[PDB]
């Protein structure tokens, strides 16, 4: 491609799904250009991303390395990456072992279980067009009860695929830190999840994941 | 295990997601014990249950040939059955190749754009202490949009996954039944996604899972 990367990487300033990929990418040390779209104009509904992504979502991957090979939802991009280009196993296990498949329960549980209900609690907090305490309580409570999901493993065990950090730890991350910021009260994080929170800034830490946040403070 | 076969299968004799991974298990032709779990008597959030899913929600899978390794999530699950038991490859591509993360992407978008929507439709349509027509409209519209992306891609080929029926296919199947019944017009399925549709019925029209879905209409 003209930029000269490796990969194309769709993604949003603020989001966290974007954020999400760039962190493994980061860690893995590949070279990518991320693209930002702009939702306010649209650009993620738009036919020319659309052909990207029919879901009209980011963040998506293309790899120019192979045959522009295109993939999108940020746990299959991330499965990708580490599967094709982690071989040396520095944040992943290896395919074909039952690990993976609890690697592969995390991501999922990550996927389905911590970014849709995070960002319900996101939309009804700021962005629906009308307030509704009962809505705003449910997925308050539902990040709550995930954060406790969490802390009961993490209090017994260092990471979530025992033995090493992951991208099973590391798919939390953008949602997790949303909500220490702006979801939960202040401090309620580290008092009431204290294993989690130490796992995550912990994680947060890591020279490739400090790199990364960095640069999502930049374009803040 | 004392009910001697192969796996067990945390499941509900309602929820989609159970029924889900029932699909994959016939197909492939695995023996298994379902055992049901009643969320009216909180089974699911109890501490036997919780060890084997500390999430406390169903379905999760042991597989008694391979040492009680046990999973959860039901697209984990999925991957974990096709991958170790499908090497024959009638409903999954191979480990290792493009196509199988086209797959994977498939089942990450069923798994967080497809189930927990459709449920927060579910969830405030019947279930929520009031009802609220604009977390309602949100919903449904969303069901809309996600069946969209689907007419966008099966009205343009004849499966997820091009080539044949695999998995990414199956795990649709639960949501938007759910959908087509109860969630959206009678007949608003076949006119406004007539692809979908057609894919769908299908689906359910292959002898294996016919056949669970007899046995979900019994326990109906
Ligand atoms: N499962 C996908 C999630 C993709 C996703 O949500 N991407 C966002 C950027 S992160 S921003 C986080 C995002 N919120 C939104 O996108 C808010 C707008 C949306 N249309 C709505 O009405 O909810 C959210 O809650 N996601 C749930 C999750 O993470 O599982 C996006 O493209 N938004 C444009 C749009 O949808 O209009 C993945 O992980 O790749
Ligand atoms: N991502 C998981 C989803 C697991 C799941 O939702 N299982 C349900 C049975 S299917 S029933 C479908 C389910 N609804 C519910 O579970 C409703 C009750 C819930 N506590 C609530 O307040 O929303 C739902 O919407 N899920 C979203 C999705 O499929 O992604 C369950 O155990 N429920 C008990 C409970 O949570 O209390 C998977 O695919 O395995």
């Amino acid at each position: 491609m003209s930029h000269g990367k490796q990969f194309t990487l769709y993604t949003h300033k603020g989001g966290p799904n974007g954020w999400k990929v760039t962190i493994v990418l980061e860690e893995l040390g590949l070279t990518y250009e991320s693209i930002f779209l702009d939702f306010q104009k649209g650009e993620h509904k738009a036919p020319e991303y659309l052909k990207v992504n029919p879901n009209g979502r980011i963040p998506a991957l293309i790899d120019h390395k192979n045959n522009d090979y295109t993939v999108w939802e940020s746990n299959a991009i991330i499965q990708y990456l580490v599967d094709k280009y982690d071989k040396d196993r520095k944040v992943s296990v290896a395919p074909g072992t039952n690990e993976y498949y609890t690697q592969l329960q995390w991501l999922y549980f990550q996927a389905s279980g911590q970014g849709p209900y995070y960002g319900q609690a996101a939309w009804f907090s700021v962005y629906h067009p009308e307030k509704v305490p009962s809505a705003i309580e449910r997925y308050r409570n539902e990040i709550k009860r995930v954060l406790g999901v969490l802390e009961s493993v993490l209090s017994k065990q260092e990471f979530l695929v025992d033995g090493k950090a992951t991208v099973a730890d590391f798919s939390f991350l953008p949602w997790n830190e949303g909500a220490a910021k702006f979801l939960l009260e202040g401090s309620q994080f580290e008092e009431e999840f204290p294993a989690t929170a130490k796992w995550h800034k912990k994680l947060l830490e890591r020279p490739a994941i400090a790199k990364v946040w960095e640069e999502r403070a930049k374009v803040s």
